[PDB]
């Protein structure tokens, strides 16, 4: 049925993001950094040209046959070129299991409101795969061993590869009915590009706050190392709660305004990070932060498929690959670009920056209440 696809690009993502996650950690035993992110952001629009001409079942499926050896790579690795095709593997993978899953849950749930609460739990997916991975990660590392976390991870990924292969069976190439509206024309749209750019400027925000303020608590806080750790979880929970309950709320409030809502409370909350003397300081803003992403990608990413219906052929694959290379952007630039800043200017001009680029950009989203067909 409907609600095993939307298990199953759940599954899909949460096992992505606990890679992605517990890579971090593990790791320390710069470009490795973003190498997973650039590569997801470069196969991206070949995957969405790609579900057009094969259909969602195999390229969502070869996303479990890569990202399964990308995890298996990681743990019989010593060198830092076999750690880098490890990286730039799961990006690929993750580039098809996002795009061709989000595709074919926009092609399932084909009803407007439908459609928002599943992206909405798909969503949640990514904040449940952070917000689990550390843990379980370093349990199952100390624990057990160091090759133990990425077996026990790759175990997860071939059940998820058995519920993949039983509820979608890819044996054969379907192409799409009709032939999908091309990318480029799709690009040229100023409502796709304003959701496009909503989402990018939310998850750069975040990006670049992830890295960049453990770098200043430990300079103006004198925070312990597990302090660390701890100050970022309001952003992943809040995360949670925000795109489940968004993806619900959003289509009763309107998604142009919690989407304008969201970029105004991310400024605001990033604009009020700096401010914060002690890591009980770091609770409020960062729960902002979180809620507000969510309230912005829970509501951006069914208007993609919406605006998709509505003036251009009702294809998703290439709008689902620019709404994930609008996720990846930030992902790419945000370590390097924002350590740079930081580094020049310092962080609390690196997140007034932000916030004002947010709060600016939050009017933009008022032309997406009536965009004519
Ligand atoms: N679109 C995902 C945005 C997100 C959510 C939680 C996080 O912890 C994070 O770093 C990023």
């Amino acid at each position: 049925s409907r609600k095993l696809i939307l298990f199953i690009v759940f599954l899909a993502l949460l096992l992505d993001n606990m890679l992605l996650t517990v890579v971090v950690p593990i790791i320390p035993s710069g470009l490795l950094f973003a190498s997973k992110a650039t590569v997801q952001l470069i196969t991206n629009p070949f995957i969405g040209l790609l579900t057009n001409r094969i259909g969602y079942p195999i390229p969502i499926f070869a996303g479990f046959c890569i990202m399964f050896v990308s995890t298996i790579m990681f743990a019989f690795s010593s060198s830092y070129a076999f750690l880098l095709i490890a990286r730039s593997l799961q990006g690929i993978g993750s580039s098809c299991s996002s795009v061709a899953g989000m595709g074919m849950l926009a092609s399932v749930y084909t009803d407007d409101e439908e459609r928002g609460n599943v992206m909405g739990i798909a969503l949640g997916g990514l904040a449940m795969g952070v917000l689990v991975g550390p843990p379980f990660g370093s349990v199952l590392y100390e624990f057990v061993g160091k090759t133990a976390p990425f077996l026990v991870l790759a175990a997860l990924v071939l059940l998820d590869g058995a519920i993949q292969l039983f509820v979608l069976q890819p044996s054969r190439v379907q192409p799409e009915s009709q032939k999908g509206t091309p990318l480029t024309t799709l690009l040229k749209d100023p409502y796709i590009l304003i959701a496009a750019g909503s989402i990018c400027f939310a998850n750069m925000g975040i990006a670049m706050l992830e890295p960049a303020l453990p770098i200043w608590m430990m300079e103006t806080m004198c925070s312990r190392k597990w302090q660390l750790g701890v100050a970022f979880l309001p952003a992943s929970i809040s995360y949670l709660i925000g795109t489940n309950i968004f993806g619900i709320l959003a289509h009763k409030m309107g998604r142009w305004l919690c989407a304008l809502l969201g970029m105004i409370i991310v400024g605001v909350s990033i604009l009020c990070i700096p401010f914060a003397k002690n890591i009980y300081g770091l609770i409020a803003p960062n729960f902002g932060v979180g809620f507000a992403i969510g309230m912005v990608d829970s509501s951006m990413m069914p208007i993609m498929g919406y605006l998709v219906d509505l003036r251009h052929v009702s294809v998703y694959g290439s709008v689902y690959a620019i709404a994930d290379v609008a996720f990846c952007m930030g992902y790419a630039i945000g370590p390097s670009a924002g350590g740079a800043i930081a580094k020049a200017i310092g962080f609390p001009w690196l997140m007034t920056i932000i916030g004002i680029i947010d709060i600016l950009f939050a009017p933009l989203c008022f032309f997406l209440r009536s965009p004519p067909a």
